[PDB]
């Protein structure tokens, strides 16, 4: 599924991400835009052999099991394919574990480079929330 901007904002709000660990909703929407272009089916392979999955591009070296990343942890205890669903619940629940691990949203390279320090409220402007 490819989400609309306000549709995703609303879905993330219902799932408890607005101000989760102090990150306002616009941060999560901005990160999704530049990680996946709001496409739940997005996958990208990394140089080390791991792969990133879903709307928030969660990596198989630490967070999920894809059966092909040797030595990986599955810290979210989920197959990586569950992260590609039109239902964002599994991605959101895993993202909450990631953002709580010490480095906040700096875990997402595109957030650090394209959202951090910008007017992220613009990503939810106009939405009925
Ligand atoms: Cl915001
Ligand atoms: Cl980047
Ligand atoms: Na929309
Ligand atoms: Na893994």
């Amino acid at each position: 599924k490819v989400f609309g901007r306000c549709e995703l904002a609303a879905a993330m709000k219902r799932h408890g991400l607005d101000n989760y660990r102090g990150y306002s909703l616009g941060n999560w929407v901005c990160a999704a835009k530049f990680e996946s272009n709001f496409n739940t089916q997005a996958t990208n392979r990394n140089t080390d052999g791991s792969t990133d999955y879903g709307i928030l591009q969660i990596n198989s070296r630490w967070w999920c099991n894809d059966g092909r990343t040797p030595g990986s942890r599955n810290l979210c205890n989920i197959p990586c394919s569950a992260l590609l669903s039109s239902d964002i619940t599994a991605s959101v629940n895993c993202a909450k574990k990631i953002v709580s691990d010490g480095n906040g949203m700096n875990a997402w390279v595109a957030w650090r480079n394209r959202c951090k320090g910008t007017d992220v409220q613009a990503w939810i402007r106009g939405c009925r929330l």
